[PDB]
């Protein structure tokens, strides 16, 4: 349902589906999914990580397989969105094309 | 100066600088590539052109660079956008985070 695009700036992973390109942000989803296996409500937001971290092909399909499984996919525990996204429609458009 | 993200779609190829993420339509960029090489104020605009293609990474690396290097690189011949940009400081934004 959903294509990797593959990682920008060490930091977001970009995937899409069939009407939007999501921007993925690494350090959030780790902290989601962390969250997820360990309700730990009093760990630091990752929203102050600023290195970045190559990943591989692999862990990115493995962080985005989880990701699109997880039941709360659209934001930290303490609220900061996961990711931003954008119609693919609106990307379209701006070249002349329609979608 | 640029880093290539890769293709969407069969239809798109994602770049990046410092700056910008650049959606870059591959048909009216192929089509201002033939313009430079030849420049035939008649043949039709490329923004018709719907069945996408996929690309290798190799031809993908080849096209970006002749982009890099055009003259003209933001228009087709007949005046539609190559590319679509967007400041990679609204994505970092829409996350929380400073760019
Ligand atoms: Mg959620
Ligand atoms: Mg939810
Ligand atoms: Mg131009
Ligand atoms: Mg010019
Ligand atoms: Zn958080
Ligand atoms: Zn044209």
């Amino acid at each position: 349902t959903y294509e990797i695009l593959g990682q920008m700036d060490e930091t977001f992973i970009l995937v899409k589906d069939s009407e939007y390109l999501y921007f993925v942000d690494q350090h959030l989803l780790e902290e989601r999914i962390n969250y997820e296996k360990l309700k730990d409500e009093n760990l630091a937001c990752r929203i102050s990580v600023k290195a970045g971290q190559k990943l591989s092909e692999e862990k990115i399909r493995e962080l985005i397989k989880t990701w699109r499984n997880l039941e709360n996919p659209h934001v930290c525990p303490h609220g900061r969105p996961i990711y931003y996204k954008i119609p693919l429609r609106e990307i379209y458009e701006k070249v002349g094309r329609n979608y």
